């Protein structure tokens, strides 16, 4: 019912659950948001998307205004409708595909001008524009993102432009009246891996005032061990009160790192692309299931999993279709992949409203990397 | 509960409505068995499937002998366990497979060794044992699918073998208690477009005696006109009473006409691979969705069909799942086209046991070739 209401029920530590309430649905955090990059989530009908568990899934900004066009999906009733799921939609709003993507860029004050993988451009105002479009229910201001390493001086100058994107963002966003009133707005933090520049960003942030905050500029190649380095000082610098989103994050002991250190909200391709890969998700790390260990394995992917794939499929099964190269191998996979990912979600979620999450954390590490 | 039971509840000329009792499940006929031969009907859960309205599929001993092999399909349970799939499965011999997709062949009263698309034998006896492994409800004998065009010299000798193996086929199921008991055995009518040919081999299969009677040897090159022709003859000969099974048969006009000629099964590959290639069947006819016509059509696939497909998703969408080649725009056009066969086998079934099949023919032909 409301626009956007962030409701934390429980902490421990920098950890915290509770839920998002949005008009298209509730989203419970910590929360993980499936891929659906080309509108669709791959392999996944919608409701099976749902299924899993999921509350809210991603879309992009990028993807979407080349194929099969912004205008276009508005012109077919939004988002929402042309791709069949009804529940909340975050989109990115394109600055980080559109470098690592765009086959040409050329990157300027009032935006980037950047060549389809066709000449297109991209600027605070066009993307929040489309993102209205698109009818997404939480938009992404429109940044830079900017490449690791880099120097302090360079990280700052990026920094500083995506701020000044951001109260654009933020302008075209509030100028829009029904994107306003039925939308939610989300800044994105800056600043690389130093820490005087996360602060900065996170100042300038707050200062414009956001629905929810981003922790941009990670997950670009500088391992684990550095971006929680990163996060330990840059997550406190956000408002406590209003969600906490790390972007493309990531593998599930990253996912469990990140909530230790205040993350409320997640999204990766993992889980679906490992999945078509012959990667699956077990409590017991991950396994190739194409590998011949499994050809007569009767067992279920994983021992305890509750979804779908895992109470009528075998290994066995499942291996046979991966390696035939079979489309229903694909579905099951990234079935129980995301299923697996929404009940790390829920034992997160729970753990920590039970005040024992840091033990789930202990437990699951030991058992996920024996 | 039975067996194999056949039973005729109405008729109009040439053309059949009823049932086949079987252990696992009842088949309504004239019925449609969507194939899947890698031991998936591609892109589709088995659930899936089973909504469409299809109530029994057809395997390969063919393609499953040599991947995942019948012994560890076997080992795992049997083929239904092991995919997920609990109702009937008709299970093709071999015959022609092991002639259309093996790279050597050598061939001899004994029965044809073949190289893997690795060198393996079939036999009638072979073919059986395989089946038997697999778990096959419906067995079908091993024969040999005699080339188009053939000479009546050569056609004769081929189906002359065909005939003696039909008879060894029937001596290794009747030897095995458990598949006797349990499974059912189709002979395969020879004799290419010949029709004394076709009436020796029907007498020889008569002699032996079948649960079921496929036409072979047809839908390889010969033309609707031609493969008409053959029926005309053909279908009387095979005992009335039991069920008449055209294999490898087709577009929904070919079934409409071989209906008419007294055919009670089918099987192709026609609804699931061309909805992988973007053909989706229409009540007007197909059409290819990949087309740019499509681009901003809210229209379902079909205004007429109850599939779940056509309930939710548009031409637009699944125009633009086809076009970025994303997995769930082959899930959805396969369902939907599945449904589509179902809900013509349906309409000739519900047109038949109303005396108004002839009408029905006529109908469908006027729109479809509109
Ligand atoms: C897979 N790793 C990953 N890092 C990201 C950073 C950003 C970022 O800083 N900005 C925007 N707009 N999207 C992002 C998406 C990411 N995805
Ligand atoms: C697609 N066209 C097609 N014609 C067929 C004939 C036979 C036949 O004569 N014998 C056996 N065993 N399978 C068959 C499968 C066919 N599939
Ligand atoms: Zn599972
Ligand atoms: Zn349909």
């Amino acid at each position: 019912r409301p626009r956007f209401s962030f409701s934390i029920a429980a902490r421990e530590g920098k950890a915290r659950t509770g839920t998002i309430e949005m008009k298209r649905g509730v989203i419970r955090t910590p929360a993980f948001m499936p891929v659906g990059t080309a509108a669709t989530v791959k392999a996944l009908k919608p409701e099976t998307v749902r299924a899993t568990g999921a509350d809210i899934i991603l879309g992009n900004t990028y993807h979407l205004m080349l194929r099969p066009g912004a205008e276009r999906i508005a012109k077919l009733g939004g988002l929402h409708s042309f791709m069949g799921w009804d529940r909340p939609i975050l989109t990115d709003s394109g600055g980080y595909q559109v470098m690592s993507l765009s086959s040409l860029t050329k990157q300027s004050e009032e935006g980037v001008t950047f060549k389809s993988h066709s000449r297109h451009m991209l600027s605070p105002e066009r993307s929040i524009e489309i993102q209205h479009l698109l009818g997404s229910d939480i938009v992404m201001a429109f940044n830079e993102c900017t490449p690791y390493p880099a120097t302090p001086s360079r990280a700052a100058s990026s920094m500083e432009r995506s701020m000044r994107w951001a109260k654009r963002s933020r302008d075209a966003f509030d100028s829009r009246k029904e994107q306003a009133e039925n939308a939610a707005l989300f800044g994105i933090q800056q600043g690389s891996v130093f820490e005087n520049l996360r602060q900065q960003s996170a100042d300038a942030l707050a200062e414009i005032g956001f629905d929810g905050y981003a922790v941009g500029g990670l997950a670009v190649g500088e391992g684990q061990d550095e971006m929680f380095r990163v996060l330990d000082f840059s997550v406190p610098m956000l408002p406590d009160d209003k969600p906490h989103y790390l972007m493309g994050v990531g593998k599930p002991d990253d996912i469990v790192g990140a909530v230790e250190r205040g993350i409320d909200m997640f999204d990766c391709v993992l889980p679906t692309r490992s999945g078509r890969n012959g990667q699956a998700f077990t409590w017991d790390g991950p396994i190739n299931i194409r590998n011949a260990r499994f050809s007569e394995d009767l067992k279920p992917l994983d021992s305890e999993c509750h979804c779908a794939v895992c109470q009528k499929w075998s290994r066995a099964y499942i291996h046979h279709l991966i390696r035939a190269g079979e489309i229903l191998g694909a579905m099951l996979m990234t079935e129980h992949n995301i299923a697996f990912y929404q009940q790390l979600m829920q034992k997160i979620r729970d753990s920590i409203s039970e005040g024992r999450f840091s033990q789930f954390a202990q437990d699951f590490r030991a058992r996920y990397f024996a």
